[PDB]
């Protein structure tokens, strides 16, 4: 029923025992691609929670920075030794397995230590790895399943999506994906307006940008060759990205001052999980090289081929089998929230509702936790004051909207 | 040399004693107005350091606020009973006059209790109280004096400002604004655009917006008597201030869940101010009614006069002999920062410099507190990740700020 040559044993760093099991090893993805998981079984009721997937971004970086930093079972402290269990856990309710891809991110290898990938390669290697997950726990094929991640995996779980779709074996029910690159033209737009209006670019500047980048009510910051345009977006680009503002939350401390994803600081889970006793319990080759939240090499080899993802959730929308979420932390710069809303507006779906605020109870009482905007099998949510990592900003918002999420019902 | 019979001997709730000299009575304004004052000397060097006059806004909100929960020696608590020392204080470095104003306001009052006002009739009352002031304490007068205030004071300093300037008994220097009304238009337009921009609305009400009260290249949310744009507007008001938001902070809670400024508790300095013996050290006569923080009836019968500062401003400018800054925390939306950054730029000053962050020391290291647009005799600032009450949400950099202000240093 399991492969308990993966099962974990004793991790260290925890002071107390999980009432869930969890594994820890390999699935294979496509040629001699080996990417290393780490499943996580539902606290509540395995057998009949839904399994979720989570992918986080880059391209080039580790998922088990969503386990060990956003929302698994347990979070690594500063000291990189200690892990407290999150009473936020997506895990609480779900089995989420979290899947270090694509290959050379993390402890995923392949045995020729090609690392040069692209998107297409990567959806379908990632949908190899979910076949052998069901060949490795063939009780969770009949488990409703759900794909989710953050980022680069905006492109990630779409087209993984749609591959998944058309595997009838496979009980998909949903895909959530949050602060996602949908689209660069859409990202790219939004981000200088986000810019401006977050109090980042000045009158003089603006107006540059205003004469050099648009003609009368459209902007265009994305293709633009006008000269001085490029020029003035070179400057938000540094202002935004390259100046000691923190990209991933614009109110939060650059990390170091005014493998290192800019103002973020990885040392906690970096070195729990270099620790040799770690890579051990997790089962993990002595051999592999050392654990890198986000492999440089992956990135830089890395060929994006997709521009939007308009044409992949067209498809998963077609079915009207799948419900489709969209979430931004909307301090975010990386992956800006007013993008993703202008991507999912765009999809021009039926049964389109109003724009609601979405509420979460805090002791304190109800709080407006962001807003939503849904239409028939999607919606998109923003969560007022997170940054690029929701769950880790705000975790009991994350867990709220994601318990919703996975039980279909409204986020209000 | 002093009021003695105002000094403050034994301040309840303190755990030490305070190294500086304070004082508590009442400063005559025109006709039979008393109005309340807490004078903190400054904690090192109070002779030679300079005179801070500090205004609350409203109108009608007490300066008590900003002694007690914003820049003050020592800071209430949530049990309304103890106070703690504040490491941040600007008396570290000045002598500060917190004035309770116009009459009404938190222990301030007149002998007929008639309390409708109006900037002018404000404005006088509170130059012949620092008159006063002066008269109380003459060893004062030589000091370089600062005006300064927050929210509707961006309307009071400025208005006093042009008084006091033409006193030469006075030795005005400079007047800091933070988070001020400046301008109804520009704070009006520019939180219509914060708005959209943070999330807070969608594509269709904003497309709506554009349609009904905008022409090609301009809004005007202001005075447009466009009928869908009147409609419009009233639901940006409800979503900004009537449905949950925090309107001081967008990303604070909204206290008491989705005398009270919305979203706010003034609970702790309630109680610690209406305390019997607290009263008493105060020195405050016992007749008077309770204090409330910001007194309903003062505003009701507020005329307001001043639509905009910009003359005011010009003014101050010409003489070049006071150095004028304008700080907005910028997640604030009752006086957003973008408003007041557009209005110092519409003041058209010479030397202008090229805007830029600058810089704060957390420990942390060196981190963005914000950015600086400056001009002669003129700077704009933004406090990066703070509300309405700028030294509450970033002390530190509240503190970093003043202390550059008054020393006339740069602010990056
Ligand atoms: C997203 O895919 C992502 N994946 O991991 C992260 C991450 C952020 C903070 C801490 C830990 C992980 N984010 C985003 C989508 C834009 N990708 C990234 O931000 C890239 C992360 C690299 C691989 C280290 N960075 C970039 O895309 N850039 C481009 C602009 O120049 C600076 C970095
Ligand atoms: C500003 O003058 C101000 N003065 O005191 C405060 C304050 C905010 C939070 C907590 C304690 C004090 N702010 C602003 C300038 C717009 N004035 C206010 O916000 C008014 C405060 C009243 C007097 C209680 N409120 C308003 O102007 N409005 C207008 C729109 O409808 C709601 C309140
Ligand atoms: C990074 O994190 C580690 C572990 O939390 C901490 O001890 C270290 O000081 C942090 N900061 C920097 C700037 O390295
Ligand atoms: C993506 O990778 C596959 C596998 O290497 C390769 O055959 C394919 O040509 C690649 N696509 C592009 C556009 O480079
Ligand atoms: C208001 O503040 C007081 C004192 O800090 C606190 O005890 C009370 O619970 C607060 N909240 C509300 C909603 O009254
Ligand atoms: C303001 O107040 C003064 C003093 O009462 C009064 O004489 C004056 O007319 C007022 N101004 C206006 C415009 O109401």
């Amino acid at each position: 029923r399991a492969p308990d040559q993966d099962e974990i044993q004793r991790l260290p760093g925890l002071a107390k025992q999980p009432s869930f099991r969890q594994y820890s090893g390999y699935l294979k993805g496509s040629g001699s691609k080996h990417l290393h998981y780490w499943f996580v079984e539902s606290q509540k009721d395995p057998e009949n929670s839904p399994v979720v997937l989570w992918l986080n971004g880059g391209p080039g970086c580790s998922s088990l920075d969503g386990l060990l930093t956003e929302h698994g079972p347990f979070l690594v402290q500063p000291d990189g030794v200690t892990l407290e269990y999150n009473p936020y856990s997506w895990n609480l309710i779900a089995n989420v397995l979290y899947l270090e891809s694509p290959a050379g991110v993390g402890f995923s290898y392949s045995d020729d230590k090609f690392y040069a990938t692209n998107d297409t390669e990567v959806a379908q290697s990632n949908f190899e790895a979910l076949q052998d997950f069901f060949r490795l726990f063939p009780e969770y094929k009949n488990n409703k399943l759900f794909l989710t991640g953050e980022s680069y995996a905006g492109i990630y779980i779409p087209t993984l999506a749609v591959l998944v779709m058309q595997d009838p074996s496979m009980n998909l029910q949903g895909l959530a994906v949050g602060n996602g690159l949908s689209s660069y033209e859409q990202n790219d737009n939004s981000l200088v307006y986000f810019a401006y209006y977050h109090g980042l670019l000045g009158n003089r500047l603006w107006s540059s940008l205003q004469t050099h980048c648009c003609s009368q009510n459209k902007c265009n910051f994305y293709d633009n060759k006008d000269l001085e345009c490029v020029t003035n977006l070179q400057e938000v680009a540094r202002i935004v990205g390259n100046s000691g503002l923190n990209i991933y939350n614009l109110y939060a401390p650059c990390a170091g001052g005014v493998m290192d994803p800019p103002c973020t600081n990885t040392t906690a889970a970096s070195t729990y999980l270099n620790n040799p006793y770690v890579r051990k319990a997790l089962n993990i080759p002595e051999q592999l090289p050392q654990w890198d939240m986000c492999n440089f090499l992956v990135n830089l080899q890395y060929r994006r081929l997709y521009r939007s993802m308009n044409s992949q959730y067209l498809k998963l929308l077609s079915s009207q089998k799948y419900q489709i979420l969209l979430y931004n932390g909307d301090v975010d710069m990386a992956c800006n929230f007013m993008g993703d809303e202008w991507f999912v507006d765009s999809l021009n779906q039926k049964m389109e509702v109003q724009r609601r605020p979405w509420l979460v109870k805090y002791g304190s009482g109800e709080q407006i936790a962001g807003f939503v905007k849904e239409f028939s099998h999607i919606a998109f949510l923003t969560i007022k004051g997170a940054g690029h990592m929701v769950p880790t900003d705000k975790p009991l918002a994350a867990f709220t909207m994601f318990s919703r999420f996975l039980n279909k019902q409204p986020y209000e």
